[PDB]
């Protein structure tokens, strides 16, 4: 059966844009429109009878079957953007979705590069496999591994997103907010590309998931300002034979071996306060080395005052970093690994990195509120760039899934039209517990794990903070659409300048130019002359008619004449330009 080799091709697909290509591929096969996210999912679970894929069903069903989605329905009307396809991002979408509310991720890159390893306590293991994990990393967890790769944990959450009907766009970096207008659009997102399609959405829900970078206004950084410290990564290759699976890992809990670091520091200089190592699609080090030694041993090369110059690709010598940590990484496993050859990373370079961690920030709060012209927009932080993870720690993924589950419960209670000061309390009462998280202080019993925070935390007091104690964080301060898509998609265009939906379209260029931006093999736009504009709309009609299927209103002589052209008859014309090609570019 084909679509059973589409479905094998998806699961087993290695990269994000082969992901995204393989599930195209089998929607197409299948006759199915994942954008229309309120009945996808159960479509292609009708459609597709195979045996690989009903084992999954099951594991997703049995997931969203929990009393806190009410049957998928909480959520049905809710409109959420995220911000970032990292774990955090894709596992707070997947959550939104089960709670029935359509999802658009948004992220700047197209591919899953990194392969550092990250440490998952027990409940997320259970949570990763309930999601369906083995089903596209078959090694995932085998036996006693607690850890994943950053990489494949997001091909992994990717693929469930995309059954769900979440719809994610890659190479979409989001910049900022646009404010509703005036007197029915609410808020939206300025993106670039700007011409995206993305740059259509309406969201009431806005989730930033992008890490440090993130700039969403109104969440201030506490800063935690603590001695220097520096963390070296390193990736090296592993051939799965039986010399290499003997070696063992080294925990991280196992610091606390300190004649191993005086022993390692006489012998080589290498001055450790810490060293992991992680077996995993790659052999994986993480270490934290003391500022003199790096020195010493000619990593960086000039003592600058402070960090940020200290670590400079200008001030750091690369070879002498990939040997600093080829020969860590050689003697804390006592050179039982037969060889040591690096990973070579996104860039085509051996997988090497530093990092400064001697200050680390975390928002002072989770979430705001923003309204304006009548639109209430719910804005919340999620993963890193809500609190920053100490790697050797491994509290990242554990603290980045209670947070978007936090979230997720968050969304629920907004969309049942709780008042938005009891929304934000509520969320913030939960949010001062997350820096406080243990393996231990956290709720044990992980069948009962759900988005309702009284699951996960153990005799939580949700009503901690008072509505009134987060005032601050509610902030108060012609379709008109269609226009705003031509404006868009006929920006840079010479001899264009769209500013309604008359006058602009006199001349025909701005049509020709529609036509060009989605169709270029149709119409040659620069050999054009703007003053033939009889011939000029009238190719724009023909084409539209003959290639596009649209009927045309008049003809390039009513047109080149007219004076002002009917609006009721511009929009239900332009109207049709717009329906074909706004999803489409
Ligand atoms: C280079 C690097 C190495 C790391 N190494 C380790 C390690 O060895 N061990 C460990 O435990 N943790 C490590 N971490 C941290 C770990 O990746 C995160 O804790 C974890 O992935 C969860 O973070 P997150 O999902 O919130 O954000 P991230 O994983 O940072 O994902 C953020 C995503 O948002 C996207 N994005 C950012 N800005 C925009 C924008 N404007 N528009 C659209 N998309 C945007 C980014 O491309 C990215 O895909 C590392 C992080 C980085 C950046």
């Amino acid at each position: 059966n084909p679509a059973h080799v589409l479905f094998d091709r998806f699961v087993q697909a290695t990269t994000c844009k082969g992901t995204l290509k393989a599930f195209q591929e089998l929607c197409d096969h299948l006759e199915l429109k994942p954008k229309d996210y309120r009945s996808f999912y159960h479509k292609l679970k009708s459609k597709l009878n195979y045996w690989k894929a009903k084992a999954l069903w099951a594991k997703l069903d049995k997931r969203g079957s929990h009393k806190d989605y009410k049957k998928g329905k909480a959520c049905t009307n809710t409109k959420c953007l995220i911000i970032g396809a990292g774990p955090c991002g894709l596992r707070t979408a997947i959550d939104l979705s089960l709670l029935g509310a359509k999802v658009v991720v948004i992220e700047k890159r197209d591919a899953f590069s990194r392969n550092n390893v990250l440490h998952l306590w027990p409940f997320t293991i259970h949570d990763l496999r309930g999601l369906g994990a083995k089903k596209f990393y078959g090694k995932f967890c085998a036996g006693a591994i607690d850890h994943i790769s950053i990489r494949q944990l997001q091909l992994i959450l990717l693929k469930v997103a995309l059954i769900l009907g979440i719809e994610i766009h890659v190479n979409v970096e989001f910049q900022g907010l646009i404010q509703p207008p005036e007197d029915r659009i609410g808020w939206r997102a300025l993106v670039h590309p700007k011409t995206h399609p993305v740059s259509e959405y309406e969201f009431e829900v806005i989730i930033g998931g992008d890490g440090r970078r993130n700039t969403l206004e109104g969440f201030r950084r506490k800063e935690f300002r603590g001695k220097l410290a520096i963390a070296i990564t390193a990736n090296f290759i592993n051939r799965n034979t039986t010399a290499e699976a003997k070696v063992e890992e080294i925990s991280g809990v196992a610091f606390i071996n300190q004649k191993f670091f005086q022993e390692l520091r006489e012998a080589t200089g290498i001055d450790l306060e810490n060293i992991v190592y992680y077996k995993d699609d790659t052999h994986y080090f993480v270490m934290t080395a003391k500022k003199q030694s790096l020195l010493d041993k000619g990593v960086i090369l000039h003592d600058y005052a402070d960090t940020e110059l200290l670590l400079s690709r200008e001030n750091v010598d690369q070879e002498a970093l990939l040997s600093y940590a080829r020969e860590a990484a050689d003697f804390s496993t006592q050179q039982q690994l037969p060889s040591l050859d690096f990973a070579i990373n996104h860039y085509g370079q051996p997988d090497v990195a530093m990092f400064d961690f001697t200050c680390m920030y975390a928002s002072e709060n989770a979430a705001l509120v923003r309204e304006q012209n009548g639109h209430q927009l719910l804005v919340a932080l999620v993963g890193d760039s809500l609190l920053e993870p100490f790697w050797p720690m491994g509290t990242g993924i554990a603290r980045g899934f209670l947070a978007a589950m936090d979230s997720a419960w968050m969304v629920r209670s907004w969309s049942l039209g709780t008042s938005p000061l009891e929304v934000l309390a509520e969320r913030e009462s939960i949010y001062r517990l997350l820096p406080q998280t243990t393996p231990e202080n956290v709720s044990k019993n992980f069948s009962q794990y759900s988005i309702d925070p009284v699951t996960r935390y153990p005799n939580i007091n949700v009503n901690f903070l008072r509505p009134s104690q987060v005032r601050h964080l509610y902030d108060t301060g012609r379709s008109s659409k269609l226009l705003g898509w031509c404006q868009r998609q006929t920006d840079g265009y010479a001899g264009v300048n769209v500013t309604d939906l008359t006058m602009s379209w006199k001349s025909g260029l701005a049509l020709c130019a529609i036509i060009h931006r989605y169709r270029p093999d149709l119409i040659d736009f620069d050999s054009l002359d703007e003053q033939n504009v009889e011939k000029n709309n009238q190719l724009a009609f023909d084409i539209a008619e003959k290639e596009l299927g649209i009927s045309p209103i008049m003809t390039g002589k009513e047109m080149a004449s007219v004076g002002e052209p009917d609006k009721l008859s511009m929009v239900m014309y332009l109207t049709q330009f717009y329906e074909m090609f706004k999803d489409s570019l």
